[PDB]
């Protein structure tokens, strides 16, 4: 085995490749988001600004559990990644609705990580979910909550998203 | 007696006793509005803000009664602050509405505590009222009593409350 | 329920309601404390300047569990502040160990809050209570540990209580 | 009479002139207790200090009623200024308890003044000593009372007196 390896059980590891081949995935939904609002006929670009930050924000998360598998001693396997699941995304509105969703099932993931490395007696790896990611993940969803709630206000759609637009930009 | 009691009536010290519980009480009101304009559903940032900022302002109120109390040779007898009288506070223009309400009884509990100085011949504690707090009272209602209508033009829902929300921002 | 709300737990919602209540009440406790060193008749400015510094802190404590609850979605229950304990602290050491037994029953209630997070399977919460609340309460308790007896070698009353008091000052 | 003088009742004038009086002979008693404090066998430089910084207040308080008085278009009238009461003031607290029933009754005799002002319906007098003099009064009657718990606390002789003095020095 690796000889940095102590007290990183098997199960963990892979669940950490499957971990970055879901942020790869999450940059690619906010990538194309992204660009999907710098459309001629879109035109939002204080939602292309939040998506495109957001989509380096995923490959940030993916780097560090990669950096982390190789701290661990445990081997980096990289997967294909798959196409967003929409290639139009829509209103804000339901762009941010997707991202709330998406953000809720990284949440459950993560958290789903968390109880393998505690049913494995791995306080390192617990503490790493916990300090960067679990509330990066929290403060995320709360952070797309409330710009739905305000959304929602402001228009959401016409004028509304016009100005709520610049806001975000 | 204090060694520095002098010219002090025991209903005017009373009479501040009960008025440092009533501004405590107004700051935990703005407090409690502070945070329900922070909740996911809500999202309302600029009225968040000045709700918070109006919270530190009564407790301030309450401490400048307290050294008050002190000063004069009065003993300071602090009471149980009750539960504000919503946890929710609907509209931005409702929790106005409630400040102007509260920000008015709590005038009208200054002026009577104006009369018991006056009647008692305390000129020291008149002046304290007039110049550390009717005038901070007044000018409160009336920026109050402008937000509403600048409120009632901009909104005073959806959109226009939306507007609205970023100029106290 | 809340569009943000994940693995969230209503016993955890309601705990930390409580927690809130009880670090208010710590808060006024403090600010009792704060403003009797500040009678003319007890004067000590450094055992005034340090409660009136732990009022206020025990304040931001209410704060950042309020927001906490909005940041997982729960809702905000603000209860009625009980009346501090006593009206008079006595001296110096006295309010102190009057200290010391409020922030351990604090301390007690934050351990009782993490075993509820924990048995509901909450790491968001644990690491909360761990990283922002059950430090910051054990230095507070060797703090004032180290205080009580600093201040029983340097008096505990008369001269070596007014030396130890510029200490604080 | 005075080209300026209006709403200005020769009551209140004569009542001035007997205020400048008074404030003249506090500031000499402060005096005397000053140099009192710097004899070889006294030594007390802290005391001192606040009994020549005391003697100038109050000589810089009746340079601004003797102003008030022209101001008005009264006619200033000086009197002799009684030789202090002691010309040995004892220990550092029997100086302070002497100070405290000085300030004590330069504050009755303010307040009196206040009651004929305001019988006369001088707004103008009520106003300025509510601005210029009452507030003084009382809080140096909370400082020499704060310090007369403190100097009982740290002393009130021999090694607490040292101590204490070098708080004032
Ligand atoms: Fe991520
Ligand atoms: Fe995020
Ligand atoms: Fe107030
Ligand atoms: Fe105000
Ligand atoms: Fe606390
Ligand atoms: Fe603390
Ligand atoms: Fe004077
Ligand atoms: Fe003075
Ligand atoms: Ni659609
Ligand atoms: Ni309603
Ligand atoms: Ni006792
Ligand atoms: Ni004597």
């Amino acid at each position: 085995a690796s000889q940095v390896r102590q007290n990183y059980h098997e199960d963990c590891e892979a669940s950490i490749n499957k971990q970055i081949n879901m942020e790869l995935y999450a940059s690619y939904v906010y990538l194309s988001m992204a660009y999907y609002f710098e459309r001629d006929d879109v035109a939002l670009p204080g939602f292309a600004k939040f998506f495109k930050e957001s989509s380096d924000e995923e490959r940030e998360h993916a780097q560090t559990f990669m950096k982390y598998q190789n701290k661990r001693g445990g081997r980096i396997v990289l997967q294909e990644i798959a196409a967003p699941s929409m290639r139009e995304w829509g209103t804000g509105l339901e762009a941010l609705q997707a991202a709330l969703d998406l953000e809720k099932q990284v949440n459950q993931s993560l958290l789903e990580l968390h109880s393998t490395a505690s049913g494995n007696n791995d306080p390192h790896l617990t503490k790493l979910l916990e300090d960067e990611y679990l509330e990066e993940q929290v403060d995320s969803i709360k952070k797309i909550g409330d710009m739905i709630t305000k959304l929602k206000r402001a228009g959401p759609h016409g004028h509304g998203e016009y100005m709520f637009d610049k806001e975000l930009n």
